[PDB]
This record gives structure tokens, sequence and C-alpha cells, in this order.
């Protein structure tokens, strides 16, 4: 019995660091924390792509300033994330081929769709565009955003007042040194720069110790395994399976590097791309000037030197000179995030592609969950199992979520584009599309409120994939409802009165492109 | 079989059959045409209901009646909360409260939500300084305004009509069906017809045809409304949809009600409903104006008829031979399917539980919303019923769990009623709850404390209906409290401190209101 006293993080990467923040943060002078690294072989900064909690959930909670820590990682602005080329057959290729007399692209903004008559704007969009009504896509006929991304507008004017809900594009490798400095410098963690030997358990199963390779030994009350693929307490030494998810996920493989950026001649974007490949589909994350991108591809239906190749061919790189990082990750998750006194933070817990950019988040959401469900000493197992719980359904919905990308993409032309449509979603996906195709909302947001949404972390973790979500991609990838929802046709005054709401959008959309500045000129005044 | 519904026929009136009328009349105004079958009966004395605050804000309002226009035309009263009187204590059935720990044996079940305080309900707070001896005060009286204004009868509004806290109402059901069913005909366009179902006409598809009455007329229809009450005269006569009996979580299935006549001017009027614990049940009471009614719910199993008209009877000094009584014997459970087919149940032909927490009447307008949100065509698209009907299996199973916690948790033993209480098995889902309960976590905590967001948005409550707030008031008024305190609030030392500003006010607003608020009584006058 009694509270936890002392807390070993084994691990120094951005999960590692994060961890020590926020814990640091959360039992400031309740608890002493001690992170154990070991320095590896450095690799380049790919980039990182965020969602807006990163600020409200994460650096609000440290206490930092968004400007503080934006200035000090170099970062830049997130919009939407622009799917290139996910409908039209071909090689991978950086411009968008052209699809029914436009280019090949869907955005996917953040936010919140607007409820007109407690039905979200998409229902009626699709009752238009089913009945012959309209023709414009649903992202440029809801969102105000693709019309200013087309034009790679600001998301805040030049006096600072911010027009839409964004995120934040930086190199990891700066915000974990940045995280190293607060929790070293503010929150009096301790950081050890030593190999891991040796873990000794006790008779209960339970880490009694991690031994370095220089003969330290570092004891505590509960561990944090920050160690990335490799496990070395949750998996290693803990012994707990991996549950590999690769029957909903074909992609385990990837080469990125970065590409330096002419930010005076062609601006910045202010937007991640994911732009389809013949066996994956590659990102790219604008930063200041220089741009991160990788091939997420499936090792299945390529080899390295095919996905190195088609890489660097589409990026017009040198594959003999351009430096490059090649990786193999492992797609799925623990059976158990937390056993014993032993708890998974980061990639040691589980991993998919950054296809929808969740990376980040699931680090600080689980440690949101690891504080409300904190133990003492006696590690009560209710504790335990429920946040496995909530850890568990944070990783599948978005495994579903990311494989709907794949599995309702129309192209046909490739092998790993025809197998993806041979896979099996699971029970909670296939529900949710069912419903999607009578018509029905998926997890409709409370309110379509995004200041409530994205100010309030238990509001957003309740609905985390919603209604908004799930339209901007199955719609964007063309599937759409079998008929419009059957109580449109009873709600004559609402499909009439709707025609402002439409109106609103447009309204924004010229008004926006025609006084915003562009991200370029707003980094220029922001970064100095 | 395609097209939007043209025809709807409700079978059954009374409070269901209109309150189904009103709403559906007014979502589906001018696009179909609705027909109410009802058929008279042998009137009941008015006994009373009690209601939750989303009566006007997810009923009323949508159908557009302001609170004071229903309330003048139904005599209503005001409900603040439940108070549970002579659960904790042994003895005979009688409306006095015993005494228990220097005081009444009573606890409050309020309205609202439990303020947070550095993300942290205020109950993790109160029960922190409990179990540390810091503290003897009740969880209801600590944490919540309303017990010391409501054990002077004070009312939740002010003379001027400020409203000072969440309330609800009491009102006769007989008056608010005749409103509605005045509503329903003379402003919505429903067609009543006085007539009694004698024979229902099925198809191949086992679908309703058309009902026929004993006049002769034959009523066709897209979409039929089962309002019969516990006969299911369509859900469960005509389409043969088996009733899940509970009996094995919940062992009242009879009651014995009468109203009793009240000077409000000698003895002032209770802004709350009492729920009474019996030998072999429980008694409700419902202030009324000029009247009260009361019902005494108890098990058959325990009690006889007799036995139990003699203890209802004498607990308020009434001659058994001359009271006019209604005893009744009700269904306790659900279909196992709320909406089969073209046919969907509303009101006590779906599911009943008895009235220990005010959700009969909530249960019809619930379950009206969730046919609305999941309205069909005549195509009756089998992933519309399905959603349906998992929203109405998890509104009652949930609010089942809940009830028997009233009784599995009460301490008394003296009678076999109470013994056997303790004897069943909690549902997996509630069980869980205790779990987490027992480990010092909150149970389905709210994502705000704010009472308008909560109360104004019928999706944030619905998805949210059994709170945290709710468990406690319950769990901890029985005397249910956690096995230690959460072992987050050792690591939060500022933040169990600066808690003791929280708590005080709350005895601030408690003196305040108390000396400043008028009696329900007084304010009744002026209203009426
Ligand atoms: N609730 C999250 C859902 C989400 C995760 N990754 C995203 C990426 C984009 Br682009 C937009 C939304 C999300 C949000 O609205 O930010
Ligand atoms: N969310 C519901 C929960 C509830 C159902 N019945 C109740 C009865 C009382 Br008294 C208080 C709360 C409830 C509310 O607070 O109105």
């Amino acid at each position: 019995s009694g509270k936890i006293d002392k807390i070993l993080i084994v691990g120094g990467g951005t999960a590692g660091w994060m961890a020590a923040s926020y814990l640091g943060k959360a039992l400031q002078g309740t608890a002493d924390i001690t992170l154990l690294q070991a320095p590896d072989i450095p690799t380049l900064g790919v980039g990182e792509a965020t969602i807006p909690n990163l600020q409200t959930a994460f650096f609000d909670f440290l206490g930092i300033p968004e400007d503080e820590w934006m200035r000090e990682c170099n970062a830049s602005y997130k919009v939407a994330i622009k799917f290139i080329n996910w409908r039209t057959a071909g090689e991978g290729t950086s411009e968008a081929r052209e699809l029914d007399g436009g280019p090949d692209h869907f955005y996917h903004s953040f936010g919140l769709l607007k409820y007109h008559e407690q039905i979200p704007l998409s229902h009626y969009w699709f009752d238009r565009s089913y009945r012959g009504k309209t023709v414009e896509p649903f992202d440029y006929a809801c969102y105000k955003e693709p019309v200013i991304l087309d034009a790679n507008r600001s998301p805040r004017r030049l006096d600072g007042s911010k027009v839409t809900n964004y995120a934040w594009h930086f190199d990891a490798h700066l915000v974990a040194d940045f995280l190293r400095r607060f929790a070293t410098e503010k929150l009096g963690v301790r950081h050890v720069e030593d190999r891991v030997e040796h873990v000794q358990r006790d008779a209960n199963g339970n880490i009694e110790s991690v031994r370095t390779a220089t003969g330290r030994v570092f004891d505590a009350d509960l561990f944090v395994d920050c160690s990335g693929f490799r496990g070395l307490l949750i998996n290693k030494a803990m012994e707990e399976p991996f549950l590999d998810m690769s029957d909903h996920l074909l992609n385990d493989s990837a080469v990125a590097t970065q590409v330096p950026h002419d930010d005076d001649a062609n601006g910045v974007e202010p937007f991640t791309s994911a732009i389809a490949m013949k066996s994956g589909w590659t990102w790219k994350i604008p930063m200041l000037g220089r741009f991160g991108t990788g091939y997420v591809y499936s090792s299945r239906f390529a080899t390295e030197d095919e996905a190195v190749r088609e890489f660097c061919e589409m990026w017009h790189l040198d594959p003999e000179t351009q430096p490059l990082n090649r990786i193999r990750f492992r797609v799925g998750r623990n059976r158990r995030a937390w056993v014993g006194n032993c708890v998974s933070i980061g990639t040691s817990s589980c991993f998919v592609e950054p296809l929808e950019s969740t990376g980040i988040y699931f680090v600080y959401a689980a440690l949101y969950q690891l504080v409300k469900h904190f133990p003492d000493k006696s590690l009560n197992p209710v504790l335990t199992a429920r946040f496995n719980r909530e850890i568990e359904t944070m990783f599948d919905d978005t495994r579903d979520f990311i494989q709907a990308h794949f599995y309702f993409s129309p192209r046909t032309d490739t092998p790993f584009w025809r197998a993806n449509k041979e896979l099996r979603l699971a029970d909670g996906m296939q529900e949710k599309i069912d419903m999607y195709r009578a018509g029905m909302a998926i997890n409709a947001p409370a309110s379509d409120d995004a200041q409530l949404y994205y100010g309030n972390f238990e509001e957003e973790f309740r609905n985390f994939w919603n209604n908004s979500n799930y339209y901007c991609v199955l719609a964007g990838l063309g599937l759409v409802p079998d008929a419009p929802s059957p109580r449109l046709a009873h709600m004559p005054q609402a499909t009439e009165s709707v025609d402002e709401v439409f109106g609103a959008v447009k309204d924004r959309q010229r008004n926006l492109l025609e006084t915003l500045p562009s991200l370029h000129e707003f980094l220029r005044q922001q970064h100095g």
C-alpha cells in the first residue's frame, strides 16, 4: 500500500519525453521520475502531422503557450489532409490526375459539420446530389476550407485572428528536445544516458528493477515503456503478446526522407498530402524551408528497392545519394497496454500508419487515460483493466477508419488496391458502413460547436471519429448512401431553408479567399 | 415497397398514444396522415406522475408549447429531487423518517451535475475527506445545495420568476393526455377514432397490413405504432414478439395506489417526490395542487394484495374498505425488440420498470426521438430498425440496472423482501460499474458540469443519461462508498486544499437560498 513514489520511463524518444512532461506536470512534487535513454543512431526528420487537441490537451496541460513551442520547433500550420490520386489509376505522382473535369483530390478538414434542424449538413448535401440538384463534391459544399486551401491561404489573418481549426507540422526530434529541456529543467525529471541490460521481475511477475549496461540498478513502483517497437518492458520483459492486425492493414514498411523546399517561390501548403501510390501511399508534410515525405507501402506487394525507386522518381531524387530512412513497422497493438506495474506508451503499445495523424495523439491520449486511472502501490486491477479497455477502443476505432481509406478506394489497377478490397472489415466497422448506406450519421457530434469539441478532451475522446470525419473520407472516395435519409422527405421546410446554410459556406469561401494572406506570408511574420 | 411513409396508425391512447401523436404530428407535419385508434377503457384515479427536466426541452419545446401553458392546463407542481425515506433503517412502512446517526433516515437524489474541481468530480473530494475522518456530512448535503432548501419546502423559482435550480414537474397523467389529445387533433391534424381493435391482418412478410375494428372499419397504414400498454395488441399479440421478463433483477411486480386530498394552506407543498421504503417494497408520494398521489409498489412474492392494501392504507390512515384504490399488476422487463417489421412499440407496450427514478414518461419521448432519428421509408431498411432496437434496449437495461442497485445496496435486512434482494445477481454491466465505484473511479462522468448544455441538448444527455452524479446520490446515500479514496488525489495536494472553497460555495448558496427563497406553496399561489 501507499502512493506511487518513483516512476521509471524506459526510452527517450518522442513518446518518452511526452510521458516525462505530462506525468511530471500531473504529479509535480509527489513523484520522482527518471527517464532511461540510450544513444541510438539518429534518423532524419521526416515530419509529423498533428490534430488540434495537441494544444488544448497536451501543451495547455503543461502550461506552454502555442507561440512558445512553435517558434522553438520551427512548426508550420495544418488545416486539412489532401488525398491525391486515390480514385484514379496510374503511377505514383505528386500531380493530381484528371477526374470528371477536375483534379483527383478531396479534403478531410478539421471541425464539425454544421447542424440544420438537428441533421448534419452532409445529409442535406447528398439529398441534393442524389436527386441531381448539385454536382459539387461533399468537401467543397459543406466545408469552407477546401477553397482557401487551394490558394495556400493561412488559417490566421495578419492580426492573429484565427478563421478555422488547424493543427501543426513539425520535426518530432525538435519537439522531443523541447520537451526534454522542459521536463528536466522545469519538472525535475532525471535523465540517465544508459542502455538497458537486464530487467529483474519478482514472484508476482511485476518489474522489480532495471539494470543498465554500466551496472546501475533503477527500481521504481511504476514503469513506463517508451522503448518503441522493441517493447523492452511490455513485450520482452512482461512477455505480453502483441496482436498483429495485418488482416485489416496491409502496409507494414516505409521509405522516408526530407526534401528542401523554396517557400519564396512556391509558398507553403497549409495541409498534409496523402498521395496514393501503386503499393501504398506517400505523405507530404510541409515545414519551414523543407517538407518531410515518406512512402508507406506493403512489403507483400512491393520490394524495398521497388518502393525506393517509386518514391525517389515521384520526387525526382537520386536513389544513390538521397538520405533515406527504411523502416519496417509492426501494425497492431498489445493484447493489454498495461500489465502489472508496466504501462506501455507510444509505439511500444500500438502503431498504425500515419494516414490520419494519430501517432502523437495516441501518446498524450494514453497519458491522459493513465492519469485518470492512476493507481497506488496496490495496483487495483479495476484501474488497469479499464485503462486497457480505453486504449484498445482508441486504437481499434482508428484501425477500422484507416482500413476504410483503402477498402473503399475505387482503384483496381495494381494488386495492392485489388487486395485491399479482398480483406474483411471489422464487425464494428461493417455496422458503421451499414448505417452510412442507410442514410444515417456515424457517431454524429453531440454539438456542432468546435470550441466545445476541441476544448473538452473528454467530449472529444468519447466522439473522436465523428460523422464529419467519416463523410469526408467515405464520400471523398466515392462511397455514398443508397438513398437520402428518409426523414428529409418529411422536412420540406428544412430542405428549403438549407439553401442559406450552403450559401453561408459559399460566402465564407469567397470572403476568406479574397482577404486571407498566404501561409508563407503569415509564417514570415510569425517566425520573425 | 418504396417511397416515404404516407399513413401512420397509432393503436392505443392515453399518455403514450397522445405523446406519440403529438411528437410524430409535429415532426412530420404536412407529410404524413396520422390516425389514433382509441377504445374507451374504465378510467382510473390520478395517482400522480413525476418527471425529469428534459421533459420541457426535449418534448414540449419540440412541440412548441411553453412551460407555463401546459403547466396551468394540467394543474402541475414542481419537483426538485426525490427524497428516499427509511431505506437504511429497519421497521414498518411509515411516512415518518426514522432516526439514523442523530438525524432523519433520508437522502436526496437531486437534478443537475456535480461540479468539477481540477477535472475531478466533487464526489471524489467529498469521500476523500470522509474516508480520512475530515468530515461527517452526508454526500448529498455536502455537494448539493438542494437538500437544505428542500428541507424547508422552498420553491425552485423566486417570486420574480427567476429559477435557482434544476427542477421537474408533478402532475396527473390524465390531464396531460387530454392536453396533448386536444393539441394533436386541433393543431396538428391528427385524426382520432373511437373504436376497439378486433383483428390485425399481417402479410406474408410478417408486417402488419391493416387493423380491423369492432365496427368493421379497416385501417391500413405504412407504419404502426403500438401504444396499447401492457396488452401489446400489436407488438406482442399480432407480431408475436417475445417479452423478456426480468424478475431476476427486480422483484416488485404489483402496486396499490390512490389519491389523497391535501390542505396546501395548512401544511404547504413539498417540492419533491418521496420514495418511502416499505417492508415488501416502497411507496411513492407525488404532491400536486390540493392533493398528493401515492402508491405502494410491492412484490407479490413477499406480500399478498390484502397485505399490501393494509400496509398502504395504515401508513396513510385510510379505510381499506372505503378508500378508492387502484390495484395494478405490471409486467417488469422489455420486449426482445421494440420495433419489428413495420410495428414500433412505444410506452409500456415496449418496456416497463417501477417509477422509482421517474423514467416512465421519459421512455416515451426518448423513444419517439429515436424513432424520428431512425425514421424509415416504405422499404423498411433493417439497419434503421436494428439501431433503434439497440438504443431502446440500452435505455431500459441501464435503467433496470440502476433501479436494482437501490434495493441491492440497501443495508436493510429486517424483512424477507430486503433479504431476498441481496440474493439476486447484478447484471455484468452493473457489476463492472460497481467495481469502478469501489475503485474510486467515477461512473459515466459527465463531459461537462454545465447543466444547461446537459439538459439543453438531448443528444448530450441521452449518451450520458445515468451519470456520476446520479450514481453517487443513490449509492453513497444508501451507504455504499469506495474501498479507498481515488489514488489520483494523493498526487494533487493543491487541488485537495483548494476544494475547500468549492464546498464553502455550496454552503453559502444553501444559507442564502434558505433565507431568500419563498415556499413552494407561496410561489404556486401567485402562479396558479
Ligand atoms: N476528433 C478528431 C478526429 C481526427 C483525427 N485525425 C484527424 C485528421 C484530420 Br485532417 C481531421 C480530423 C481528425 C479531430 O476532429 O481533430
Ligand atoms: N440524466 C438524467 C438522469 C435521471 C433520470 N431520472 C432522474 C431522477 C432524478 Br430525482 C434525478 C436525475 C435523474 C437527469 O439528470 O435528469
